[PDB]
């Protein structure tokens, strides 16, 4: 369980980002104890933000293996009377915290949040705070490194490390909050619907009250109970693009935590994909934490820029693609009304593209077990979110291979299980499946499908590509349920232009989507339409990627291509609601 | 034989080009008598031009078969007199063309020239010129279609059909001149070298006599005989970048014409190509008759902006890459002292990429006979150019395959027995021939590469891609012949910049020229240097090219990417000759 730190009467926080040392392992890093002693002969070094564009060559950019950063700490004695603890929001793959030069911590998974307690090692003075920060990525990671000394990734972007997200020190008493939950159950028969919100209070080292407000700091309602409720009639549904967050106050034993909360009901019925019982259209786009020269690190200014740009296309919802986004973007999604698809890192468990098969036991993948507690971590993080409305376990796992079915199952279940909502659960699958073949058919709520006719498929053919994606969606509806294309694209780069046009240039990138966008349209279970990508953003080289991934309706700051005013006039002309 | 039509006192000239009715055959015109009729429903076009891009939609640049040409053509009776001849400079493909609904012609070879005689159809008044143009390519076709209703090239350019070249009439006395033919021997031994040129008139249908001007007009020599001979002492030689041309009228039978000549001397010796009998040093690219939007139609302007560059850029050099140029480039080069390396229509003659191998003689290429008919057509057309140093039978064959040396072989005898000068023959080798595998090492006098260390060999690691072309080119030292780069470059996109680079942006590419570049320097036996290409141009649609070929120094407009200012330093500090 992990709540987001914030100032409350009852707790401080204090960050520690700013210009770190940072000093590259060259092999005998742990052998010499570099978390012992301040790193000598020192780079400098931003946190947060990822490591790999900030300096010049390929030898930052390119590392293999470990970097040390490294900062120095200091708490005032008479804090020590409260619980200090050290919250590392993300650490890009394995994590070592070293403190004085004991090892405090350890972390797998480079984009969830993990924390340690300093209570008993926080000395006092000035302590050496060390953070080693490893970039390999293998069959044992989630996202999956591939075999083809260097990183080479199973997956489309490049494979940015470093203190991706921030490094706070929080405090509480000794006796404190540690996971509130809140579900809401809906009666949209009264032509004045009202709720009632369960509590689920928990504490950890004593009477608990919770606080109920409205939008304006107006109380409202107040009850007592580590497991009470509470009734709220007329109530103000967040709604996309028409959010309304109540607030709660959870005062329990010296500590109080508040929360923002929005009151919505997520189910599918048939091929309709419901969002407050009305038949919801996504429009939108699959996204990517990229920013220059960040990195994957935090971006607060661009991610309001990136909803301010959402709202002006006249879009409502985006896929966390291929990793959790930072709980800030998750929370303003709330505040501003955006539907999103909170994915997990489980991206490259395919190894189709002796032949090893993705789910041998011996030599195929071995990301289960972390697969598992991904799906947890991510869930105990992010349920409260009235904008997640969906969970997707994978991004394009071999679906449709043998093994396939065995392992999702027991991970479709833990977050069937695990979600206190029941939000509907998916994986996006590959070009390559059909309805028949893959496993997600059976397992997944909504058919989610990333497909290319237009590109890899028939490009530049754009009759017979519209062929194939008649043919295949055709017969996804065979499966009586919710469809949405997760993604479509094209590379394009910004600037090439032409009337007859030709792959690549900003015309035939719009003709491409008004080709798919045709078909999407003649069936009813069709429930959304989201572009790859966002915007142009980094990935390995190979003579493929045109300097990076240049399927975006905008470059990689932000400037709209010709296809961003294509999209901004078709979704300003399609609701949220109705749409069918 | 074919000699440059020109304006004499004994022969006229009167172009035809400008805008001709066209036509798209329709499946349905030879059926209909459409070459009798004037067209119906026609479009305009101009010509000399390639038709693909002067239209807009897929349907003219994409078509696959006929288009008719047409146009009204009327000569003045007072001219029935002398001989009427019609000559099409270039009909890319197929070209057939009729005269008042009869055909007086039939040509195979999209890049060479052709005539016919109209004086006996030729009517009074108004008569119905047509030209029937085909565009398919097979492996009966130089270049080489390819397997994968569309033609797809075997060959990395897109595939430009049309009247290509212009089309003029021009008009002889009944006997004529029809082929003059001149070598040279000089005595460099005198430190004032003079030379011995060798005359050799052709008649057809009578006294001939020759006379020799210098630069200026000035007369210097004369004689009779239609295989006489000729002095000149203190000769003015010749030289790259340093052209003296001589003039050359013969006068016969009421018949003259007039010929530009540059004495100079080519021979290889060891591991030196000679010019002059001095140790030369190819600097320059290979290039592509392709400007926007003419398609491959000729461009006279363009053709002194593309040598302007050269000057200014410090080269010397250019090889007529996958086909022959038109013949005012070629004359050009002459005036302007630019060395060439022409090279024939035979491209795509490799299926590498049951298997049918590239000379299967049932299954696989068809172009032997029309291979020869090339050779001798073209070394006809140029052999009097003092630019022309060398001759290219092919580029990039499957040339280290089984029935490649017997494919060859004749092809190469066929050059070195029509060469009145007998200059170098080469042919260009693909990546994967070694000196042991590759046909090229015995039958060629100098071997030329085509290497992309870099980009698709070890691109993006420029260490990796050193050691590899180390290695290969070490080993082609060994056969103690010249060898020359004429091609090797990486795609890049004008305007993606970057100060660590990654592939496609301006910085990448220099370094990559820098990598070879080091490299090719450490080998006396490498003789020459020519980067591909001189500028962007159009290719066939697919996923690794970004809106055409972007492997230029230039951009398809000329203008410099960072890396023309490179060569432009580089070549400054390099010289003709001595560089070795
Ligand atoms: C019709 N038959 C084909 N089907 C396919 S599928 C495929 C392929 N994947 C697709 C899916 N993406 C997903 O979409 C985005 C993207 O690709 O840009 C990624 O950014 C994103 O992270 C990822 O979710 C990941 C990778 N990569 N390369 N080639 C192909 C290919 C090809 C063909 C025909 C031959 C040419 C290649
Ligand atoms: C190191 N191993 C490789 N070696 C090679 S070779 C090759 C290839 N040809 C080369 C040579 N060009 C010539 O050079 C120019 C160009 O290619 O731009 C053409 O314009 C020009 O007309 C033509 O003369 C014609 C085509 N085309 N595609 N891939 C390759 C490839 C690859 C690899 C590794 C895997 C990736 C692809
Ligand atoms: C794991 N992600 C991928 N998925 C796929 S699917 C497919 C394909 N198709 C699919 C449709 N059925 C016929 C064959 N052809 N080429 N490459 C691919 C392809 C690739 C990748 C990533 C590596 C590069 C190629
Ligand atoms: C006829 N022109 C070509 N020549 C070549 S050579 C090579 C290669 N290499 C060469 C070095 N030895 C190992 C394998 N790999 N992939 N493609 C190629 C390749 C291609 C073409 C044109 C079609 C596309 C690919």
């Amino acid at each position: 369980a992990m709540l987001y730190p914030v100032l409350t009467q009852s707790r401080l926080l204090s960050d520690l980002s700013g210009v770190w040392n940072f000093k590259l392992d060259n092999g005998k890093g742990f052998e010499e104890k570099w978390y012992e002693k301040p790193l000598k002969d020192a780079d400098t070094m931003p946190v947060p933000a990822s490591y790999n564009d900030l300096k010049e060559g390929t030898d930052f950019r390119d590392h293999y293996g470990w970097v040390f950063y490294q900062r120095n700490i200091s708490v005032p004695e008479y804090v020590k009377s409260q619980r200090i603890v050290l919250r590392c929001a993300a650490v890009t793959h394995y994590a070592m915290i070293y403190l004085n030069g004991k090892l405090i911590c350890e972390h797998k998974g480079g984009f969830l949040p993990f924390e340690v307690e300093l209570n008993d090692d926080l000395q006092d003075g000035d302590n050496l705070l060390t953070i080693a920060v490893n970039n390999v990525i293998d069959y044992t990671t989630l996202p999956v490194g591939g075999k083809a000394p260097q990183n080479n990734p199973n997956f489309d972007f490049f494979n940015y490390c470093g203190i991706t997200r921030p490094v706070k020190i929080y405090t509480t008493p000794e006796t404190y909050i540690n996971d509130i939950t809140v579900t809401a159950d809906i009666d949209f028969t009264k032509e004045e619907p009202s709720a009632v919100l369960n509590y689920n209070v928990e504490i950890k080292g004593i009477t608990c009250k919770v606080e109920l407000f409205d939008e304006e700091g107006t109380k409202l309602s107040e009850t007592e109970g580590s497991e009470g409720t509470f009734e709220i009639s007329n109530v103000r549904l967040w709604q996309p693009l028409n959010a309304y967050l109540y607030k709660i106050k959870v005062t329990a034993g010296q500590d109080v935590y508040t929360l923002p909360y929005g009151v919505r009901s997520v189910r599918v019925d048939g091929t309709k994909f419901l969002i407050n019982e009305k038949p919801f259209y996504f429009k939108g786009y699959g996204k990517h934490e990229d920013t220059f020269p960040n990195g994957r690190g935090i971006n607060l200014p661009m991610n309001t820029k990136d909803i301010s740009i959402m709202k002006w296309q006249h879009a409502n919802s985006f896929r966390t693609s291929h990793y959790p986004y930072s709980e800030e973007m998750m929370r303003l999604c709330d505040e501003e009304g955006i539907v999103v698809i909170d994915e997990t890192t489980a991206v490259g468990v395919n190894l189709q593209f002796e032949r090893i098969g993705t789910f041998d036991k011996e030599h195929g993948v071995q990301t289960q077990e972390h697969h598992k507690d991904v799906i947890r971590d991510l869930i105990s993080r992010d349920k409260n979110h009235a904008c997640v409305v969906m969970w997707s376990i994978a991004n394009e796992p071999d679906s449709a291979a043998e093994g396939a079915y065995d392992y999702f199952k027991p991970l479709y279940d833990l977050a069937r299980e695990l979600d206190p909502q029941k939000r509907p659960c998916t994986l996006v699958s590959v070009q390559g499946t059909t309805a028949d073949t893959d496993c997600s058919s059976q397992l997944s709520d909504v058919i989610c499908l990333n497909r290319y006719y237009g590109w890899y498929f028939g490009g530049p053919d754009l009759e017979v590509s519209e062929t194939g994606l008649r043919k295949e969606l055709s017969d996804w509806g065979k499966l009586g349920k919710p469809v949405m294309f997760t993604e479509y694209g094209a590379d394009t780069v910004s600037g090439l232009h032409d009337t007859t046009s030709v792959m690549y240039t900003e015309e035939y990138q719009v003709e491409y989507y008004e080709m798919n966008n045709k078909v999407f349209d003649e069936f009813d279970f069709v429930v959304g339409e989201q572009a790859w990508n966002f915007a142009d953003f980094a990935t390995s080289q190979s003579l493929l990627r045109v300097q990076g991934n240049k399927k975006g309706l905008f470059t990689r700051d932000r400037k709209p291509k010709m296809v961003a005013h294509y999209f901004r006039n078709r979704w300003s002309a399609i609701p949220e609601f109705g749409y069918k």
